[PDB]
């Protein structure tokens, strides 16, 4: 008889799941695993980022019970924990999603060998991704584009992404009964209490396949809306109803298919031909993950500056202070320190937002290293994703892709521009609520009366501003220029 495994890392689905539909052809008995390592934290992740996979795994067994299923957390690492449940369980058949993330290449190459000793099949589909990412490079003469204009004359001589896979059967084959390492008590979704966590998670973002699919279809009840879709139009101010899908956690926890996404859109564009073209449009965002997937599975050391072949080697400053006053959301420039605490409570800003406080810290006004920044945000983001958080932070700090070093954002004008009352900033600094418009974005500049009134004084309640922008940014971009220059 047929016993398989559908092991879970990503693709936290029950639609598009072709690694889930192999595992269920055919087979007598299904066991659903996901491997969580208990000793996590006792290593860096925030509890809102785990409490968010916690709550995708919680919506995945729901989907599993209500199909005469179960889904097992089983506790260990998985080269030690295979190995015994293949035998155990009778396992002829090993599924799961491909990923090209540099830890996952080891994790799975080591779990291959280990199916291959006891007998077992392994099958991984692509489904990650939009397309077979090493296909696309081998349609592009066996090497990755490193623009996104050549990225997308490549995707449109490829032609559309595979449709999603349908949906697994109504019943699913069952885990057997009485197997010692599927014992309930064993095998259920911990609570973000038990995994060691003291805080509790304060996102508005609940996870879960659930969750992603009502998101989704949030996002097209106006299809005009998703047909004219432009991303640098969108306001970065906007918390009430963010500007745009807030997809991007359920997309990196595979909760939603990329290719179910980029297959609504199409429908959509069909329809409405006067749609926005990449990369401005949202297949255009779709195409920017693609893109820097692409790029990064193919880059060695893609994380990091030194031997980064793609990476700009730059003289970054090592100023711890300058980065916990950024990191502790105490830069003295509300619009800085706004998006910084929606970062540690949310975990998750609108890109713009991004980009103001990673332009700051790098090579707008404190000059340190865009690595530093990506740690912050690899700690607090709900959609930390390996390859996207990289390349854009090396997009900020024009160390790869981008290389105009002489835009510079102000932290004072930025957002006055979207949020003149500044609603965005009472919202995440209350200490800021009665704080007169006028100087909202610049209440070091307020006269004291005001301050004392607002009940916030510079330098009692609110700190004062860590640099004056005018001198810090135009030392930055003096720097960077002689780096782009000392190079060749
Ligand atoms: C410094 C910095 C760090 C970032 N780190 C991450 C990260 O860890 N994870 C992450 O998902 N995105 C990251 N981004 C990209 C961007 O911030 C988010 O993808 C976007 O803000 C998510 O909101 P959304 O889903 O509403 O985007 P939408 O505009 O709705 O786009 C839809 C989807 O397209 C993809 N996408 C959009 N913009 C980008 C982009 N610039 N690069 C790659 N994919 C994109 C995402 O999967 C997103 O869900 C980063 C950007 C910056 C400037
Ligand atoms: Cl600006």
């Amino acid at each position: 008889v047929k016993n398989s495994i559908i092991w879970f890392r990503k693709g936290l689905r029950l639609h598009d799941n072709p690694a889930l539909l192999e595992a269920c052809k055919d087979a007598k008995h299904v066991y659903p695993v996901f491997v969580l390592d208990p000793h996590f934290l006792q290593q860096k992740v925030s509890v809102n980022r785990y409490n968010f996979l916690l709550e995708s795994l919680e919506d995945l067994q729901r989907s599993f019970q209500a199909r005469g299923s179960r889904l097992l957390v089983l506790r260990g690492k998985p080269e030690e924990v295979f190995p015994r449940v293949f035998r155990e369980w009778g396992v002829t058949q090993l599924c799961f999603e491909h990923d090209t993330e540099p830890y996952a290449k080891v994790r799975d190459a080591a779990v291959r060998r280990l199916a291959a000793e006891a007998g077992v099949e392994v099958v991984t589909p692509i489904s990650h991704t939009l397309y077979d990412t090493d296909m696309l490079v081998a349609r592009n003469g066996g090497a990755a584009p490193l623009t996104m204009q050549s990225f997308t004359k490549l995707v449109d001589r490829v032609g559309d992404p595979p449709a999603p896979a349908p949906d697994p059967p109504a019943a699913m084959p069952p885990p057997a009964e009485d197997m010692p390492s599927a014992a309930p008590a064993a095998t259920g979704v911990p609570t973000w209490q038990e995994v060691g966590f003291k805080e509790p998670p304060l996102t508005v973002f609940k996870g879960g396949e659930t969750e992603a699919l009502a998101r989704l279809e949030a996002a097209f009840q106006d299809p005009k809306w998703v047909a004219g879709f432009q991303k640098p139009d969108t306001d970065p101010s906007a918390w009430e109803k963010p500007a745009t899908t807030v997809l991007s956690p359920y997309l990196k926890f595979g909760c939603l298919s990329a290719r179910l996404f980029h297959a609504r859109l199409l429908e959509v564009y069909r329809r409405h031909p006067a749609h926005s073209q990449p990369p401005v449009s949202l297949r255009g965002q779709l195409l920017w993950r693609e893109f820097f997937y692409t790029v990064g599975s193919t880059t060695p050391n893609f994380h990091r500056m030194a031997g980064n072949p793609v990476c700009k080697q730059i003289d970054w400053d090592d100023n711890p202070e300058f980065l916990a006053a950024w990191r502790e959301a105490r830069t003295g420039f509300p619009w800085i320190d706004a998006i910084m605490t929606q970062l540690v409570t949310w975990g998750w800003m609108h890109h713009l937002a991004r980009h103001s406080v990673a332009c700051f810290l790098t090579r707008g006004d404190l000059y340190v290293s865009w690595e530093r920044g990506m740690e912050v945000f690899e700690e607090h983001l709900i959609d930390q994703d390996h390859y996207l958080n990289a390349a854009n932070w090396m997009w900020l700090s024009a160390s790869a892709f981008f290389s105009q070093y002489f835009r510079v954002y102000s932290p004072v004008v930025f957002g006055k521009k979207y949020d003149p009352e500044g609603r965005f900033i009472r919202k995440f600094l209350p200490v800021l609520k009665d704080m007169p418009a006028k100087y909202i974005y610049e209440p070091w500049t307020a006269p004291l009366e005001v301050q004392r009134k607002a009940g916030c004084v510079v330098g009692r309640d609110y700190p004062a501003p860590i640099v004056d922008h005018a001198v810090a940014s135009k030392a930055c971009i003096a720097r960077m220029a002689a780096a782009y220059r000392r190079s060749k």
